[PDB]
């Protein structure tokens, strides 16, 4: 059919994916703007076609306000179009460092939205597997914009199955069960949520080591702490929530639904501290800068490979 | 700015600034806003920024990025330009099915018209290079636009040496000899670009800049066989008149626009497809993206260290 060409006006290119190009588009009737992932299905290899089918099915299931939603999936002659939310607010972590005031209450509001998106994924039998700063975006630059969970490239429909689904996810956010090659499921997203919450409170990660082997040993042992003096002003409730997420045995780890009912989340106005945390902002700026530098190094190596042939 | 525009998706990045699409609240008109962080700029730096704004506002031409407004707020400055979303010219050329001399001529004609306009207004760009040649959009027939007037100066009829500004591979002998220079430097750069547009590689290149600057001052370049054997003498003639060591003997933009290869490209410029040029241009762009990646890394390294101190 020609449902896309007749209903949408294609605008400028926003970027490129593994096997696609993304362009802004505007719905002719509603006038609403979206981000369209355009894929040439004929040229697609069999392997990538399978990846696409899985992506479209999973994204179709995930209809929640705190998730980068896929509006429509249209197949035309040789191209397929995946119409998604147009997210322009950038990384949550980059926005936080520009704030004049940032407190526990603000951290709680952020993690509450992330947990809502995760609880929704889990209720639909899907595990994201790649929660990290780069995938926590803001809908737009507008004040109060919603936190959006992005990139479901590694998501899988685990449902009620029991097995080890491989090593995927970023190294500082991986859970003990994945590293131990034990069966794992939805709880891995909660572990990552705990790592993110820790960073949201002090600006640096709980598991950190230049030696990858040491990092994984650290994670497997659940070896993190709350160093003075920065953590001396953090409430016991924030720490308790983190402890419930960074529980090594997945069977004793809190679920997203349960986390959303904890006072520090549900009654943040009273239970979460309202004090400004300048050191968190300062540390987070360095955390972001370090990530940007590693990313630039990676970009350079990829550029070197493209040149060399 | 914040009370009159709303920022949208990112269109690009660079030194201490990002370029994002923005929408004028009242009119609904779209523009490209260059957000510049000025928290560190000195009094003289701001003067240079106001210079760029002044120059751009003085330049209203169909082949030049048009500045709509210039606003300075708390810690940021905003330069609002028309939306230019076609990307870099060199990137678009390597994606064409057919690319001939006539196509290169059409590009050069547009670049010359933009330069002739600048020159007639007493302005010398000083930074004519690949990355500053953009296309209005992805549409066919999209006009070429001259961008980045960050180094442009109102030389008018004055004569003196204005410093070592610009990219080495495009620098003119006068500049390298520290002799007085003016509008002609843009013509020399245009000649280097024309040479690249025809075969895919630069006329002046070498390991160490010493020999590189040595061959430039001597105006020592060649038309190697077999690629140049299919290029018209008129194309080579125009290049020769642009790559003339003596500024006073170098062809002007107004003069170049009257050359048959330019004003009658349909007959004088070859129409044969130059696949070898497309292939070479791909490696040329790849090398360009690599250097850009190297620069980004150095910037990121500086940013991180700047925070530590």
């Amino acid at each position: 059919s020609t449902k896309f060409s007749d209903n949408y006006d294609v605008k400028e290119e926003l970027g490129k994916g593994a096997f696609s190009v993304v362009r802004r588009c505007v719905h002719k009737t509603t006038g609403l703007e979206f981000a369209a992932k355009i894929i040439n299905t004929k040229k697609l290899s069999a392997r990538d076609f399978q990846k696409l089918e899985r992506e479209a099915r999973i994204c179709r299931k995930l209809q929640h306000p705190n998730i980068v939603r896929l509006h429509d999936s249209i197949q035309e002659e040789s191209f397929h179009y995946l119409v998604f939310d147009l997210v322009t607010g950038g990384e949550l972590f980059e926005d936080i460092v520009a704030r004049e005031f940032y407190s526990e209450a603000d951290a709680s509001h952020c993690i509450q939205q992330i947990l809502e998106s995760i609880a929704y994924c889990h209720s639909n039998g899907i595990v994201h597997r790649n929660l990290k700063p780069e995938n926590l975006l803001l809908a737009s630059k507008a004040k109060g914009a919603a936190v959006k969970l992005a990139d479901f490239g590694l998501a899988i429909e685990v449902n009620d199955s029991e097995a080890w689904h491989g090593f995927a996810g970023t190294p500082g956010y991986l859970s003990p069960e994945v590293l131990k090659k034990d069966p794992y499921s939805k709880p891995v997203d909660i572990w990552a949520c705990g790592v993110i919450l820790y960073i949201l409170l002090v600006g640096y990660p709980p598991f950190w080591d230049e030696d990858q082997h040491r990092l994984y040993a650290q994670i497997k042992a659940g070896a993190y702490d709350y160093p003075s003096p920065e953590w001396d002003t953090v409430t016991p409730e924030a720490k308790s929530l983190i402890d419930s997420m960074l529980t090594v045995n997945p069977k004793k780890r809190i679920t997203a639904d349960q986390a959303l009912k904890v006072p520090w989340i549900c009654n943040r106005e009273r239970v979460a501290s309202a004090i400004h945390r300048q050191d968190t902002v300062d540390c987070l700026k360095k955390f972001n800068a370090r990530r940007k530098l590693k990313g630039a190094i990676l970009t350079t190596m990829i550029a070197t490979r493209n040149l060399s042939n």
